[PDB]
């Protein structure tokens, strides 16, 4: 079972949410073959995909579109999802009422499944989801000394055992809602645990196409968080998920010969070097970005699914 009924109301005006959506070389209301790219924590849309999937999806025939929820995905994850839901509705109608793919990284995958869980209207508008290193269960790795100064709202909510991650799980959000592919690695230095190749991993979704790099490439295969998005292996897996008639990556489309953790071969030399510096804005955000001293309160639609957890207002019930 999943949440049903009308979409919850947005807490932000539509002009604010519309302001966060951009398409490369096209208007959101008139776009050909759009793809929604959702960035990770501590970054904007261009910062996550300029070096990788904005050019890679454009070469595959898509119009790169993205959201950049302020500030740098560090604010309340529930509010970042409003940008995605509004963008999908806009891009669905903007492309002649046709389904569009969604490709994410880091918190972006958590944002995608959160929207599909609690905003039922977009379930018939997303044809597939290609999530790179998503943290559906949050992460057990604390911030690089983010325990005496607090952390960003989105960092609170991405901690294992948070009210947000609890509510997503309890609402049935750990089962895929659209055809979903999850590409992750046991060597992820930001999102853990990922070492079980099982529902214990943070990126695992039941009935999804869960691709742990070590399961395909070997137990000693190393590929970090940024590589999980930009690698040639990730391109092969992602390109398979986008081309597939089932909506999921196909095991026949990739193999041990594609196990390259370096940036995708099709990227230009400037793009590969830029892809290696993917987390540079993320590093700045965790050390010098906004911080608060409690996990943001749950919105009314998600509050009933995390009874017992403490947020800024107190205990849910």
């Amino acid at each position: 079972a999943l949440p049903s009924g009308s979409d919850p109301a947005f807490s932000q005006p539509k002009s604010v949410l519309d302001a966060g959506l951009t398409c490369q070389g096209a208007s959101p209301s008139s776009v050909s073959k759009p793809i929604l790219l959702v960035p990770g924590t501590g970054t904007t849309g261009p910062q996550s995909f300029d070096s990788n999937w904005i050019p890679l999806s454009a070469q595959l025939g898509y119009t790169p579109c993205w959201i950049s929820p302020p500030p740098f995905m560090l604010n309340d994850t529930q509010v970042n999802t409003e940008y995605m839901v509004n963008a999908i509705t806009t891009l669905y109608a903007g492309s002649g009422n046709n389904k569009l793919p969604v490709l994410t990284v880091s918190q972006g995958g958590l944002v995608a499944q959160w929207g599909l869980t609690f905003f039922p209207s977009i379930r018939s508008k997303v044809d597939r989801l290609m999530a790179f290193a998503p943290d559906y269960k949050g992460t057990v790795l604390a911030g690089p000394l983010d325990a005496l100064a607090g952390s960003a709202p989105s960092v609170w909510q991405q901690t294992t055992g948070s009210a947000l991650t609890t509510a997503l799980r309890n609402a049935g959000g750990l089962t895929q809602i659209v055809p979903t592919t999850n590409l992750y690695s046991a060597t992820d230095e930001i999102v853990q645990p990922q070492v079980s190749n099982s529902p214990l991993d943070s990126s695992y979704l039941f009935n999804g196409k869960n691709v742990q790099a070590q399961a395909v490439c070997g137990p000693l295969f190393v590929i970090d968080h940024a590589g999980s998005l930009t690698s040639q292996f990730s391109y092969v897996v992602g390109r398979s998920a986008l081309r597939s008639t089932t909506g999921q990556a196909r095991s026949a489309d990739y193999g041990i010969t594609d196990c390259n953790p370096l940036p995708a071969n099709d990227l230009t030399p400037e793009q590969k070097v830029a892809a290696a510096a993917l987390l540079a804005p993320y590093y700045a955000a965790i050390v010098a970005g906004p911080k608060q001293n409690c996990e943001p309160d749950l919105m009314p639609y998600a509050r009933p699914f995390a009874v017992g957890k403490r947020t800024c207002s107190g205990i849910v019930t």
